[PDB]
C-alpha cells in the first residue's frame, strides 16, 4: 500500500496501460480484458488487472499533467514491481500532414516542464521511450493495417500557453503531437530503471480542426488500445 | 461549454471552492451548501452550485498538480465569469512548530515549476493570493476559534523529488506547507485578472510524522471548509 | 559596528523605517520623531533614532537597489536586533487605474534580480512581506481616511532597462508599481528570520508618462510615513 | 562549394557515414568502398565517395564536438542533397553492464550543450534519431549475429569536465555511452529536415577505468561500420 | 538635469572618477583637485569638478551595487558628455598572496548579477574595461612605483552571500578582488557607448577576515587615486 | 602521449600558435619556422615545432569549436609544459567599419556556449586574455605597421545560427569578430593555469556576405602570424 495506490505487491501486472484523458480504465478492462478484478479505487482512480489472450495486464489512469502521472508511475515501479508502462491517450497536431485520428508513437518527448532539468543537473535529458516497445507498437499497428507515425511528442505544462509562437517552433522541428504526460513518464522510467511508451491518437489540429463524428472516435480509440495490447504480446516474443 | 467543463455561463457562481486531493466536491456540496445542483460531470470532475447562508457558491475539484488546476481555473475565469477561487486542500510541513492539523493560509507560493517564468519573461513572478481574501480567511478563522498561520507555501511539480536537500532550504526560508497547486492557481489568477487563495490543513510532517486518527481528520477538514465559506461572506461585507 | 554602520547594539529601535534617499531619513526624523539623534553617518547613509508618540523608532536610508538595501537590512537584523523593516519609497505606475499620489503596499515583490534564485536553489521564491505588518498598514491607512492598494511590486535591477517590452508584461500580470528594493528586502527578512514590509507612493505613471510637482504630492508622501508609523503602533497593541 | 567543403552537388551520395576522425574516413573508404574517390580535403576533413554492394555511399569526418559536426552535417544536407547521416564513432561507458566492444545505438542523445535550447526557445528538445534508421541498424546487427543496445547517449561539450559528479547522474538515468556529437547532429537533422543516426562502439569504461588494445577491438569497430552500411541497404529495400 | 543628478551639461569633466562612497568622493575632491566645486547633492550622492595639474576632472559617488552605479554612470554618459568613467573602489581579496591595500586593475569583471544576460539575450557577455585605459593605469602605476595586478574582478550582488563555496571557485579562477559594481559599469559603458575602468584597493581579505587596518588604510586608497588621475593625463597625450 | 596527442614532454615549445585549420598550421611551420618537425598527426591534427629567429616555437591546429580546442589546449597545458597559447584564426565581422583581412585582438570573448557557466556555478565568467600577451601583440603590430583592433570577440557554438537577431545585439555591444573558440580557450587557460590570447583575421563579413577574396586573402593571415610570433619575442624580453 502506497500513499496514492491502495493495493499490495502482486495486485498489478508487470505491464500497465494508463488511459489518457478520454479513455476510461473501466472501459478498457471490461472491453479488452477477461476476468478483470478491481485493484484500486483511491481518488476514484480505478485500477484493474486481468488478461489479454492469457497475458496478465493491468490498466489505470494517470491523470492530467506531468506532476500527476509522475506520482502514479513512480509508485507502480518502486512499490508494485511494474516493468512496462504504456500510456494511451490523445494529442493535438501542429503538422499539416498529420491528420485527425492518426496514431502517433512517441519515441521521444520534448517539454517545457522543469522536472527533467531538476533531475539532470539542469542539462538536456532526452526523454525517450524504450526502443523495443516502440518497435512492438509499430509492428502491432502494421499487423492491424494501421499506419503509425513515430517521432517526437511535446509534453506541455500549460494547455493554455501564453506563447502561441511555440507551436510554430514545434512544427518546424517535426513534433507529431502535443500532450501533457510523455516527457514526465519517460523521466520517471529512466529514474527508476523501468520501460515506458506513449501512444496517442490525434484528437485535433492546433491549426485547422477537421470534423470526425463521435462514431469516428471510439473506433480509433479501440485501435490504439489494440495496438497497445498486441504490442505487449510481441514484446513477450 | 469549454473543452473541459460541460456547462454554460451562469452555471457556476462568481466564487468557486476547489477541493484538494482529499476532500470531495460532492461531500462539500451536500454537507455545506443548500439546494445544490450538479453543473459538471466531465471526467468525473463533479461540479456543484448552491448557497451558503443565502450566498451563491460553487464547488469543483482542481485535480493534482499545476498543469491540471491551471486548466480548470483558466476556463472558470474566462468562460464562466468566476472572480474568486478558493482552493482547500492538504499540505506537508517542514517546520517543527507547524503541527499536524494546523490550518495554513498561503499568502504566497514558491515553486520549482517553470510556468510562471514562461509567463514572466524568465524573471521572478511572486505568485501571491489576493490580500482581502487572505484577511477574510484569517478573520473567519479567528471567529471560529481557529489559529491560522499565514505565509509561503511551496508548490512542487514532483511529490517524489530527487533533491531531498530542498526541504531544508524550504525550512530555512519559512515555508509553512508543501503542496502542488497554489503557485499555479495564483499564476492563472494574475494572468486573467482574477482573485485566488489557497488554504491547507497540515496532513503530515515531512520530518517526524505524528499520529492523528481518522476521527481527527474530517473534523479539521470541516474547519478549513467553514473558514473558506465564512471568509467569502466577510469578503462580501 | 560594521564596515557600513558605525553604531552599537541599542542605538537602533527594533523597528526601522527605510527610504532609499538618506536625506529623506533626515526629513523623516525631523518631521515625525521627538528627541531624534543621529546614529550613523558611514558613507553618508544617515540613520536616526527617536520616538513617535512615545514609541522608540529608527529611520535610515538603504540606498538604491537590491544589493545596497540587502547589506543594511541584513546588518540591522543580525547586529542591531532589528525585528521589523518597513521601507517607505516611491514607485513607478504600470496600471492605468493606479493614479498619482496613491499608496501602494507590497504584499509581494516580483524581481529581475537573481538574488533569491541564489538563495532558493534556482527555484521560484515568492518574495513576500510579513502578513501582520501588511494588515497593520491597511488598517492605519483606513483610520487616516486613505485607500491603500495591496498587491505585487516589481523590483528592477535596471532603472534604465533595454527590454521595454517588460512593462507590458508587468501590466498584464497586475503589478501595482515598479521600484528597486522590495524583493531584496523580503529575501533578507526570510533568510535571517525577520519581518519586512514595503510601502510606496506613486510618483510617476509610466503609462501616460508623468512624474510629479505639487504640495499635494508632499502631502501624500507624509501620509505614507504616517501610515508606516501608526502601523507599528497597531502592531504593538 | 562552401568554405568548409570543396565539392559540388552530386559528389556526395544521399547517405553519409561520418566518424569523428578524418583519417578514419580514409580507412572506411579503402576498407569497405569500391571505386572510392576523394571529394573533399578542406581543413583536412577528408571526404570520399564510392559504392558498397553497388550502392553509392559517402564517408567523411565531422571533427570533434557538436559545433564542428554541426557545420558539416548542415552543409551536407542543404547544399549536397544528403538525406541521411549516420555517425560511426566511439563512446565512453558509464553503465557497468555495458562492456567493451559493445555496439551502442543512440535513439536519443542527452547533452551539455545549449544549441538545442537556442533552437527550441529555451525548452527541452528531445534530440532523437530517425526511427527507421535505428530499426534498420538493429536488424543489420541481428543479421550479423551482433547484440546492439539501443538507448540514450550523452553528448558532452567537455571531454575533460570539472563536474565529475555528472557521471553518476548519467549512470542513474541509464545513459549507455558518452560521446560529443549525437545531440548536435540530431538537432541539425530536425532543424533542416533530414534523418540521422549515431552508432558507437564502447572503447573505454569510465567505471572500471579501462580503454582498449586488441585485434578484437578493431574487429568490433569494423562490425559497427558493416552494421551502418548494411542498414542503409535495408533502408532502400 | 537628470532624474538623479541636478547639474547641467558642462558641469562635469569628460572623465569622472567614481568611488562607491560619496564621502570618499568629497575627500578626493578636497585632496587632489584644485578649485573643487560641488555639482551634485541629490540623494546625497556628492559630485565634484575641479583641476588636476590643469586637467578638468570630476569625482562623484555611485552608491553600492550594480543597480545603483548603473543609474549614475548612465545619466553621466547620456546627459553630461562623459566619455570615461574610472571607478576607484574597494574590494575583498580571495587569493592567498593578495593583502590589504594591494591595488588591482580589472580588465574584466565576472558577476552573479543578471543585468548583462538581460542585455545579451541570456548569453555570456564578457564585461571588459577599455584596453587603452587599462594600459594607461598600468603605466601610471609603474611611473609612480606602485605595484598593481591586472585581471578579473568579481561583481557580487550579495555582500553577505549565502553561497560560501563560490569563493573557492573564484579563487580557482584567479579572481583578484570581490566588489559590487565593475560588471555593471562595463555593461553600461558598452550599452551607452563610453569607456570605463575599475581600479580597486583591497579593503579586506575574505579568508583571513582582516578588514581595513592601520593608518596605511586610506593611504593606499590614495595610491589608486594617484594612479587614476595620472592615467587620465597619460590617456590625453 | 595524451589521448589526442602522440608526442612526448619536450616535443612542444612552451608557447604554441594554434589555428583551427590543421593545414594552416602546416603552412605556418613551413613558411615562418626553421627546422620545422612534425610532432603530432593524431586525427590529422598536425602539430609542428621549430625556430623563429632562434626562439623555439610550436604550431598546431585545434579544430573547429569550443569542445575541440578545449581538448587540445588542455592536453598541451597539463602534459607538455605549454605556458602560452596564441590562437591565430579567422572571424566574421559584424560592424560596418570592419573589412576583410582586418586584424582583431580579443582581450575578451563573449559566448553562447555553456562551458564557462558549468565551470563558474552558472554565473558570468568574464573570459579574458592575459593582459601582457595582449599588450605584446599590440606593440608587435605597431612595430610591424599593421593596424589591429582590441576588444571583444564572440565565440559561437553554431556557425549556422538559427538566431539571426543576435548579430544585431553583437553589433550593438561592439563585438569585433565572430569566431568559435576564444571563450573556450580562455576558459581552459584559467582552469588549468596557463596564459592565452586569440588573434583573428576577418575571414568574411556577416552583413555583406563577402567571404575571403583576392590574393590579399591569406596575405593578412600572414600579418596575424607575424604579429603573434613577434609578440612572443617581445614577451620574452
Ligand atoms: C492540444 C493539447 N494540448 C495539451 N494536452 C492535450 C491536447 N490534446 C490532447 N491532450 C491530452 O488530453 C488532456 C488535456 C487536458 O485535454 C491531457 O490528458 C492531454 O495528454
Ligand atoms: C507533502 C506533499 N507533497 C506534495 N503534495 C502534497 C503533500 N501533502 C499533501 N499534498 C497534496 O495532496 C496531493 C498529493 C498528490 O498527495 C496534492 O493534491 C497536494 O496538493
Ligand atoms: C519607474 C521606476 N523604475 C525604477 N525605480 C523607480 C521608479 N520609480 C521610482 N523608483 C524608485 O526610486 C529609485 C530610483 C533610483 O530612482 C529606487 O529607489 C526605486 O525604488
Ligand atoms: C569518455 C568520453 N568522453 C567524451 N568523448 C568521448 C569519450 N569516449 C569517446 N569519445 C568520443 O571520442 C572523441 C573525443 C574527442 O576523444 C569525441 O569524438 C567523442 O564522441
Ligand atoms: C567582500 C566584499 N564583498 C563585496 N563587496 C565588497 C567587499 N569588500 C568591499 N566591497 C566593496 O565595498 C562595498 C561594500 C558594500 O562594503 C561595495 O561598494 C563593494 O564594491
Ligand atoms: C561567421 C563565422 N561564424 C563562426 N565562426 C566563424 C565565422 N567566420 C569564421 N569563423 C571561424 O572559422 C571556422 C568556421 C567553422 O568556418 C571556426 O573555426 C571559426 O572560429
Amino acid at each position: 500500500a502506497t500513499p496514492h495506490i491502495n493495493a499490495e505487491m502482486g495486485d498489478f501486472a508487470d505491464v500497465v496501460l494508463m488511459p489518457g484523458d478520454p479513455l476510461r480504465a473501466k472501459y478498457i478492462a471490461e472491453t479488452f480484458l477477461e476476468d478483470a478484478r478491481e485493484v484500486n479505487n483511491v481518488r476514484g482512480m480505478l485500477g484493474f488487472t486481468g488478461t489479454y489472450k492469457g497475458r496478465k495486464i493491468s490498466v489505470m489512469g494517470h491523470g492530467v499533467g506531468i506532476p500527476s502521472c509522475s506520482i502514479y508511475t513512480k509508485e507502480l515501479i518502486t512499490d508494485f514491481g511494474v516493468k512496462k508502462i504504456i500510456r494511451v491517450g490523445s494529442c493535438g497536431a501542429v503538422l499539416p500532414h498529420v491528420k485527425l485520428r492518426d496514431v502517433v508513437i512517441g519515441m521521444g518527448a520534448c517539454t517545457d516542464s522543469k522536472v527533467n532539468r531538476i533531475r539532470f543537473k539542469d542539462h538536456d535529458f532526452a526523454a525517450i521511450a524504450d526502443f523495443d516497445m516502440v518497435r512492438n507498437a509499430v509492428d502491432a499497428a502494421k499487423a492491424l493495417g494501421i499506419d503509425a507515425r513515430v517521432g517526437n511528442l511535446f509534453s506541455a505544462d500549460l494547455f493554455y500557453s501564453p506563447d502561441g509562437e511555440m507551436f510554430d517552433v514545434m512544427e518546424k522541428y517535426g513534433i507529431l503531437g502535443v500532450e501533457m504526460e510523455a516527457a514526465g513518464i519517460y523521466g520517471v522510467a529512466a529514474e527508476f530503471g523501468a520501460k515506458a511508451l506513449t501512444i496517442c491518437t490525434v484528437s485535433d489540429h492546433i491549426r485547422t480542426h477537421e470534423q470526425t463524428t463521435a462514431a469516428e472516435r471510439q473506433t480509433t480509440f479501440n485501435d490504439m488500445i489494440k495496438i497497445a495490447l498486441e504490442s505487449v504480446l510481441l514484446g513477450d516474443k
